[PDB]
C-alpha cells in the first residue's frame, strides 16, 4: 500500500477450520445450523451464543469443520441467509490479507 498501512502476513494456526457465523436469529437453532453448514462441510461442532436468561440466540455462533478447507468454500458462497434470517460466516481471522491464495473451489 502506498498511504494505508497494511502489515505483514501472519499464518498462526488458530481457528482456521473454524467460522464464526454472523447474523443468527433467536430461532436459529444448533441442530438445524449445523446441517446448513454440514452440506458445505463436514461439521465437526457447532455452537450458538445465547442470553444469559432469555437463553435466546442473540445473533452470532461458531461452526467447525472437520477440514481447514471448509471454511473458504463456504466464504466463497457468501453472502448467506438461513432460517429467513441473513447470515455471514467469517474465518475467525482479523482484519487484512492472506498468502492462502486462490485455493478454493
Amino acid at each position: 500500500g502506498s498511504s494505508g498501512s497494511s502489515g505483514m502476513n501472519n499464518s498462526g494456526a488458530d481457528e482456521i477450520g473454524k467460522l464464526f457465523v454472523g447474523g443468527l436469529d433467536w430461532s436459529t437453532t444448533q441442530e438445524t445450523l449445523r446441517s446448513y453448514f454440514s452440506q458445505y462441510g463436514e461439521v465437526v461442532d457447532c455452537v450458538i451464543m445465547k442470553d444469559k436468561t432469555t437463553n435466546q440466540s442473540r445473533g452470532f455462533g461458531f461452526v467447525k469443520f472437520k477440514d481447514p478447507n471448509c471454511v473458504g468454500t463456504v466464504l466463497a458462497s457468501r453472502p448467506h441467509t438461513l432460517d429467513g434470517r441473513n447470515i455471514d460466516p467469517k474465518p475467525c481471522t482479523p482484519r487484512g490479507m492472506q498468502p492462502s491464495g486462490p485455493s478454493s473451489g
